[PDB]
């Protein structure tokens, strides 16, 4: 079972800007992919780690930072139907 939802929940792989200001201090939007959620009394921690020119960072982040707006999740799976049978 599968339906259409905004940014229905945040899931490891799910790739979004994850907001970063950098040294200028200017509001940059790199590409970040999640690796691990937490949550610590509504505050929703996600593991994104930028992918742009870099050798490994990784670091938490929050949802604000998360812009579901610009997410990309993951294609697991060929994406296809089939005539399900028997239910």
């Amino acid at each position: 079972g599968s339906s259409g939802s905004s940014g229905g929940e945040i899931i490891e792989g799910c790739r979004l800007p994850v907001l970063r200001r950098n040294q200028d201090n200017e509001d940059e939007w790199p590409l970040a992919e999640i690796l691990s959620v937490k949550d610590i009394s509504g505050r929703k921690l996600f593991y994104v780690h930028y992918i742009d020119f870099n050798r490994r960072l990784d670091e938490w982040v929050t949802h604000e930072r998360l812009d579901l707006k610009k997410i990309q999740f993951p294609k697991k799976e060929a994406k296809t139907p089939s005539g399900p049978s028997s239910g």
